[PDB]
């Protein structure tokens, strides 16, 4: 799985250990080994949410499976929780787009997962 | 809805008020309240279009519905218009990818929109 | 088509001519004329892969068509190969998401491709 967070929160406000925390928590939540988890955080972004420049985030979670109604609610609670605790972003100022990727459409190590 | 612009135009060339303008114009065009519109501009990017580094943009519009043939033509005229007027990017050096998101695949406020 | 690479490799390690090489090699591989190819490279990123901050990349390739089982395998071999040679990224630390875009969902030059 791959999780990306784009935020206007400044780099200095991203705490040490945040990528490792996301890796671990996402491994746990998706039921996958951590070796499969990639995380990417992009601070200092020029963004607004509802026209306000208050802290906000625009994120994506891509996975081969483990995406669906209930699962996505559970990921959103987990992820908005981390963003609120660590980056002081209100959950109502977070959007997370979820993508169920087909194995044939994910490249890795010179091939795909198909 | 969420609109992202990645461009090689420099940060100083993004006018003050641009994120607000995009928010308002997209609220109008989508017919959704502005509280739901998120906008994200990423200048100073290492980019080419057609092998040239003249000003260009790579953009994305995600919406739960309000995506389709005619709508997307209208959005493209609107958004290329804004990018040409405000950032001086030629419409033929803009790509916009449109995504009709399922409500279950959009996380917000600890849950999803399903 | 549009190809994006996000990486923790520093900007100074991205060689001159990398965007042009990606453009040409993508045109070779997809068959699309080089005038239609857009490329975007984002270095200096805060990312991890498998919980490690060794060199890695998260990429995307969007195209109207020219996406599928065998094509995507071939793109991955190509693109991992370029990343390894030019940016010294191990192929097993690269993910590439492939998107077959509907023509109605790609804006350009004030309209869409539908
Ligand atoms: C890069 S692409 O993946 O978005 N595809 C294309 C990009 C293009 O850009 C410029 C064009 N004309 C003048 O410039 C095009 O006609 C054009 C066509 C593209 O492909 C198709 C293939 C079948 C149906 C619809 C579109």
């Amino acid at each position: 799985p791959m999780f990306i967070v784009n935020t206007n929160v400044p780099r200095a406000s991203v705490p040490d250990g945040f990528l490792s925390e996301l890796t671990q928590q996402l491994a746990q939540a998706t039921g996958k080994p951590p070796q499969y988890i990639a995380v990417h955080v992009v601070p200092d972004q020029l963004m607004a949410f509802g026209g306000s420049s208050e802290p906000c985030a625009l994120c994506s979670l891509h996975s081969i499976g483990k995406i669906g109604g209930a699962q996505n609610r559970s990921y959103s609670k987990l992820l908005c929780g981390l963003l609120a605790e660590r980056l002081r972003i209100s959950p109502d100022r977070v959007y997370i787009n979820y993508y169920d990727m087909n194995a044939a459409n994910v490249g890795w190590n010179n091939s795909t997962f198909a």
